[PDB]
């Protein structure tokens, strides 16, 4: 017995047809630079894995950011690394532009290029129907591009999109818990924060795919067209699969769960409970309502569904009517 297997439905067998080095992030060396090129500026903030600060390279007086890892893993570290590298130059991933080994930590300090981003709490209040469009669209190129090149960022939430809106510049970062797909692997569920693990994460299903950044877009998605951030307020993880259930409701979750034979946590006996589906116009009110359309509501129904399956892929998702106003590069 045991719980179904599962295969993304695009991008299946990119890396198996790539040389090993691409992928096999444990046996890549760094090229390393001068440390002594950068001066910090200002701690920017603390994560479990990273301390990130601005910084002046001081040979040219320009802009950048450091991002200096924590020595909690080294398969970690390689494997972002070698992901940032595999992806440099592709439509709004962060550039990493340099790595150096800090003399405080002695661990790999990364060093990319500076966004002068708005905090996205503030930012997301701001943000009109064109401008929640046309940046949706500019995180799906960035989705796309890492997808087809066998990479799930596993971590998009608004604190992983920098945006520069003077210049209507975005950039996706954070790729710490990135993952190279590789079909059949089992992987590590504790990723993505609470509120953007999508239910594959939730329901202990740890043959997932690229699909798992679709739901996570699709939760920023609904906190910016409805104005709830975050959309789904779990307080735990728990409860956070209620909370989407009382929203999607319970049926469509225990016929995902049955198609893929995977089996509920029992805790959720007691508090789950029976939830039929919601419209997605129960949360319409006179404050958001300028945000919302037709093309949002199919598009958002497109991306939050149960089955990872079944969700647009990103290169499906450019194609959706919510992007028809969109002026493209
Ligand atoms: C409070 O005022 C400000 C102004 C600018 C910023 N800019 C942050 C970033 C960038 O400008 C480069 C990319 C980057 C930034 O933060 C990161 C964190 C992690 Cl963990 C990571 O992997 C990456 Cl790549 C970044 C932050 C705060």
């Amino acid at each position: 017995s045991g719980p179904v297997p599962s295969r993304a439905r695009v991008y299946t067998d990119v890396n198996t047809h790539r040389p090993r080095e691409y992928w096999d992030y444990e046996s890549h060396v760094v090229e390393w630079g001068n440390q002594d090129d950068y001066q910090l500026v200002r701690k920017l903030g603390r994560g479990k894995y990273s301390e990130v600060f601005e910084a002046i390279n001081i040979t040219n007086n320009e802009k950048v950011v450091v991002k200096i890892l924590k020595p909690v893993k080294k398969k970690k570290i390689k494997r972002e690394i070698k992901i940032l590298e595999n992806l440099r130059g592709g439509p709004n991933i962060i550039t990493l532009a340099d790595i150096v080994k800090d003399p405080v930590s002695r661990t790999p300090a990364l060093v990319f290029e500076h966004v002068n981003n708005t905090d996205f709490k503030q930012l997301y209040q701001t943000l009109t129907d064109y401008d929640i469009r046309f940046y949706m669209y500019e995180i799906l190129k960035a989705l796309d591009y890492c997808h087809s090149m066998g990479i799930m960022h596993r971590d998009v939430k608004p604190h992983n999109v920098m945006i520069d809106h003077e210049h209507r510049k975005l950039r996706l970062i954070d790729w710490g818990l990135a993952e190279f797909y590789h079909p059949g692997q089992e992987y590590n569920v504790r990723v993505a924060s609470r509120y953007f693990k999508g239910p594959e994460l939730l329901v202990d299903y740890q043959m997932y795919d690229y699909s798992l950044d679709m739901w996570s877009l699709g939760c920023m998605l609904a906190s910016m067209i409805f104005r709830k951030e975050p959309f789904f307020h779990g307080h735990d993880n728990y409860d956070q699969l209620v909370r989407i259930a009382k929203v999607l409701g319970t049926e469509d979750l225990y016929d995902y769960i049955d198609k893929y034979n995977i089996e509920l946590d029992p805790r959720f006996n007691d508090i789950l409970g029976r939830h039929s589906r919601k419209r997605w116009e129960r949360f319409v009110h006179s404050e958001n309502q300028h945000l919302v359309s037709p093309e949002a509501l199919d598009f958002l129904d497109k991306l939050l569904r149960y089955d990872h399956q079944s969700r647009l892929t990103a290169r499906e998702a450019m194609e959706h009517p919510y992007f028809y106003t969109v002026v493209k590069d």
